[PDB]
């Protein structure tokens, strides 16, 4: 397409929700491409991680920890309008995995505080793409600190399995996954500080050890369990993204399975079939698609155990409906 | 299915056998679905996972780590009879990845010690599934205690490759990998404790570190080698089942290769062909098909080789036959 | 086919060029099946490998780490005459993932200083695949010091996308991936030791931490970056085969895609396509075909952004062209 062709397509405006929701959009492209616009302001500010006041200095797209998931059709274009507040102390940037060219935008994007900017790119691939903040010399860093998302490219056509049947889903869910490296003084306690540079001596110490002090959903532990849980309905049909944008992830739904699962997040890779538990690899986002058959409570969780309940990789489903005998039944309740 | 359909269905009581074997069982199914009935008691007890004497306050399923391999065919019932005995000291469940509904049948096995349950779902998806015990507040110590084995749900025509090619194996094995993690004193020695609760904080500050200190096959290093090696011949046709409940594994077949693997475990999601290292992310199990085409010595192992070899994760194979030259020949033996 | 038939192959000798080149090949197999030598003479040698002079006692393939990449075809044979100098102080082997049987050569390879070996065997799987030494009793040690490398087994035809149509690239680069583990002294400075068997207490108790010091591309931290950036154009066809022998990997190229990516390294395998970050696991090789769209600056990296930018494990790509406003463009530059 020209400059002029681009600038005569409609325009939409997307007002982002916090995860694990996803913003109002349709499976099924509605008119021809389109040019997706998005504001998103980035917030450096502490986050408590734990029931411990385990602090964080999060570097936030949108203020939450993972940024929202943006939702366009393949051929769109996606105008990001990335904002850094003069009360930020660090530079920041976006590299969308999604877009092709200058680092994914990253070299596009650099804005210091006080700055703003405006990306363009064509969402030529569909699937679930990682997003994230890298600027040169401290990438590692600002990713780790909660700087990353996801977004979602739509086929026009919405989605289909591997023989072309549609796939419906009813609710989205995602769940972006966070690697944190709390530094801890001599005595084990984890150390806070009052500023985000002030911590970055000792946090690379503990980045460089390879083992989080901490892996969570939706920024803390807890954040998706409890009154945060999310909800679905015997009969409905759920998709769940999920992102890494650093570290490996295997998740697993208990009591349930991912019934196809577009494991490496293309949709042009047929899905994976009938999934226990799936993987996703650090630097990427997967999603898995599931129809709910049992009512109750379901754990969501990374299936590296300790890094679920030790570490606090684990969310919760409630779901609501009638049980089904056919599928699951106590012949016998625990008994002498 | 209703519970009179279910109650009329034949019922057929099998009798489980020691991983790394395989109890008896058709690859085709006879007949039409069958209630197929287990009993497992779980034994806490004492075991030595290395020629130094180390041991594991191990908690497992029929007296075995793995747990050992149920197998069905798609559409039958699994009934399952646990049992904890008195003699035990914590309360079990199991969670069948399987299964459909309540935590995997987590929610509905609970059971203290002096007491038993049944537990009956229907297998309605084809390929390996891991199943694990998974009290909740205690689930990783359960798995990585080693409570978890797996089950294998055949397709009712027996397995075929990802064209419709029957797939007929001559022998099956089940390798369950585990990762222990045994507290050390400070002389770098490995701790033993009278009691098993004893050693729950210690053990727990050695999850955190996500580095096991052993990761082994059939419950110790060595214990698939030597007498215990698993056998072939050249021509034969081998399925190796693999699981690993909480940790990822790379298997490899040092001398060949997986003709046909289903990485993910799943028998609807075709398998990946001419596989030399495949991958099984922890909380699943794989299965990879090979035939045999040379004789000798085969090393089967987890590929990242320190968790082989200086940690445990290596198993042998000697196969019979005849040597052949076309595939490999010495043209020059070792020599000045 | 018969004896005869085999003793008359022609027999065609190669050069090897140091990675990330590749040797001379051609993509569709020329003629019929060949017997194809090469020769490696295996060098033990003090190699740098970061920028603070950090040394390690390399045991390297043709005297680079990684070896180079060898190129055949399905059903060529592959002679390797493989020589250890009498100037060496340890055994050495090859285990060859692509062959079949004795460990993959592993056991009929094994050769003192002062002595050489030559290996013959039928590539009969397409792939790229993995090739290390492997002494009984000190295999993850001669691996993780840099010995091994990948060869590619392309099909007769070439390289076709899962419908079937020609994939053909402009260039190849080889990029071998290695976890190192130097032991460092008490006050965190790694050490130097006079002979490689000096070092192997010290190494082991690093390796079993499971937690590498360095993870670099082509044996050195920045050894693919800067004047040594590997290099493309807009519109140009690029494979990357990349190869990790005893630890997963996740490759993603900053900016692009892995349009089609045989992720388990095998050809038989349909390529998933689309890909942002693919997964590599331990003791395997994969292969990615992409076609530059933008010129500039690419990052290709191990997608643990730790490993790639505190521990070694990023390239660049540095791509001429005209850049393309359509796929991307900075609507509004960074500004107050
Ligand atoms: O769902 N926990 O294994
Ligand atoms: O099977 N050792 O590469
Ligand atoms: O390519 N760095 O995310
Ligand atoms: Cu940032
Ligand atoms: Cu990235
Ligand atoms: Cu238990
Ligand atoms: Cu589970
Ligand atoms: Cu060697
Ligand atoms: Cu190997």
């Amino acid at each position: 397409a020209t400059a002029a062709e681009i600038a005569a397509l409609p325009r939409q405006k997307v007002e982002l929700v916090d995860p694990p929701f996803v913003h109002a959009h349709s499976q099924v492209a509605e008119g021809g491409p389109k040019v997706v616009e998005f504001t998103m302001v980035i917030e450096e500010k502490k986050i408590v991680i734990d029931d411990a006041g385990t602090e964080v200095h999060a570097m936030a797209f949108n203020g939450t920890v993972p940024g929202p998931l943006m939702v366009v059709h393949q051929d769109d274009y996606l105008e990001l309008t990335l904002i850094n507040p003069e009360t930020n102390t660090l530079m920041h940037n976006i590299d969308f995995h999604a877009a092709t060219g200058a680092l994914g935008g990253g070299g596009l994007t650099e804005i210091n505080p006080g700055e703003k900017t405006i990306l363009r790119f064509k969402a030529t691939k569909p699937g679930v793409f990682v997003y994230h903040c890298a600027p040169p010399g401290m990438v590692p860093w600002h990713v780790v600190s909660g700087m990353n998302g996801a977004i979602m490219v739509l086929p026009r056509e919405g989605l289909h399995d591997g023989k072309g049947k549609a796939l419906t889903y009813d609710k989205i869910y995602y769940v972006g996954e966070q690697d944190f490296y709390v530094p801890r003084d001599e005595n084990g306690k984890y150390k806070k500080y009052e500023a985000p540079g002030d911590a970055y001596e000792d946090t690379v110490k503990v980045m460089r050890t390879l083992t989080p002090t901490h892996v969570v959903f939706n920024g803390a532990v807890g954040a998706l369990t409890g009154d945060k849980a999310m909800t679905a309905a015997v009969g409905e049909k759920v998709l769940i993204v999920h992102s890494q944008a650093n570290r490996d992830t295997r998740p697993h739904l208990a009591g349930g399975h991912g019934d196809y699962v577009w494991a490496t997040g293309k949709f042009n890779t047929p899905p994976d079939v009938d999934q226990e538990t799936w993987f996703i690899p650090g630097g990427a986002a997967g999603a898995a698609f599931y129809t709910f058959q049992q009512p109750g409570i379901y754990a969501y969780v990374n299936h590296n155990l300790i890094e679920a309940f030790e570490l606090g990789a684990a969310a919760h489903f409630k779901v609501t409906g009638e049980w089904n005998d056919d599928l699951m039944t106590s012949v016998l309740a625990p008994s002498g």
